[PDB]
């Protein structure tokens, strides 16, 4: 049963692989249906589908009494998004933000410094239903400032829609190969670890976000890139986060979430008073690569 865990393991790259592209093929394509920015169609139809894990992951793990991985994915996830996801994706296509995306990165900022000091004591169900509640509101005024407001079923449309789900798909499935396939291959070696079988789960979660920023990045989207970065961290505060904290409250993270806000921050500011191209995505890497060899496991 090791023969099989790799099958899964090198399956699930292939469908990671090529489902990334498929996805941000399609999403693009519905973006310029839509008549809405690559930003916009990134940090919310791209960011959700690939939130959902983390959602799915945060609201069992806290329903199976486990807050703290809840809670844990999910900070991560955040740290992951900015350190090693958009830290690649600026090295490989740097990014000039325009003025009315630095506005919503600035408001990325006041949500995750809001969710930090709110959670200085934990978060309670009360503070997930808050931030499910911006959540929903970022979604609307991010849709509603990045729209066109101008208007069969087309064969463009269809397609870029059957190219969108399919590559949604092929992401998702192909997530869970990879860490099925590297946790049957880790068990058939009796190398299996469960205080590891967790980062790879969590790392797990995000490498839909990993793959999609990535493809996204190498057809110079860097909107799109930026949209899921962005989205995909409020998907997890608002989201994966709050709905754990629904099912069970979830323990301070302050460290964390402090290393979240100086990220978030320092996303700010390069957006709006530089750019995000190769030294500040070198930054970016560095620092996560520090966040990983120094926070807590
Ligand atoms: C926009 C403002 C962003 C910051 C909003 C900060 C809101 C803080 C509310 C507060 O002080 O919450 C205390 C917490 O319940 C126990 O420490
Ligand atoms: C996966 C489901 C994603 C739902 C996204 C809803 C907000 C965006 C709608 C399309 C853009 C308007
Ligand atoms: C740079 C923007 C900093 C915003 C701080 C808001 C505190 C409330
Ligand atoms: C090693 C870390 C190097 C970080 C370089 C950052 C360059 C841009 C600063 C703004
Ligand atoms: C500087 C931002 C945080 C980098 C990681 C710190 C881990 C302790
Ligand atoms: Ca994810
Ligand atoms: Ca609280
Ligand atoms: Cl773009
Ligand atoms: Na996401």
């Amino acid at each position: 049963m090791v023969i099989l865990g790799v099958g899964y393991f090198l399956l699930g790259l292939i469908l990671l692989y090529y489902g990334s592209d498929w996805f941000v093929l399609g999403s693009e394509r519905i973006a310029r249906h839509f008549n809405v920015s690559n930003f916009v169609i990134g940090a919310t139809v791209m960011a959700i589908g690939t939130s959902l894990p983390e959602i799915l992951t945060s609201a069992y793990a806290s329903y199976m009494h486990a807050p703290g991985i809840s809670i844990g994915n999910a900070i991560g996830s955040c740290i992951c998004n900015i350190g090693l996801v958009l830290g690649l994706s600026a090295i490989i296509s740097p990014i000039i933000v325009d003025k009315n995306l630095q506005k919503n990165i600035l408001v990325y900022l006041l949500f995750v410094i809001f969710a930090a000091v709110i959670g200085i004591d934990g978060f309670s169900w009360i503070d997930g239903v808050v931030l499910l509640i911006l959540f929903i509101i970022y979604l609307r005024w991010t849709v509603k400032n990045g729209s066109a407001e101008i208007e069969k079923n087309n064969p463009s449309v269809v397609f870029s829609l059957v190219l969108l789900i399919i590559g949604l798909i092929g992401v998702l499935v192909g997530a869970e190969l990879f860490v099925d396939g590297a946790k049957k291959i880790a068990l058939a070696l009796d190398i299996s670890d469960k205080v590891i079988g967790f980062t790879l789960v969590a790392f797990g979660t995000s490498l839909p976000e990993l793959m999609v920023s990535l493809a996204a990045a190498k057809r110079n989207l860097g909107g799109m890139v930026l949209g899921n970065v962005i989205g995909s961290n409020i998907a997890d505060i608002g989201g994966a986060l709050a709905v754990g904290s629904l099912f069970m409250h979830l323990p301070a993270e302050n460290v964390q979430m402090a290393v979240l806000v100086i990220m978030s921050l320092l996303l700010y500011l390069f957006a709006k008073y530089s750019k995000i191209g190769r030294w500040q995505g070198i930054l970016f890497l560095a620092l996560y690569i520090i966040a990983i060899a120094s926070l807590r496991m």
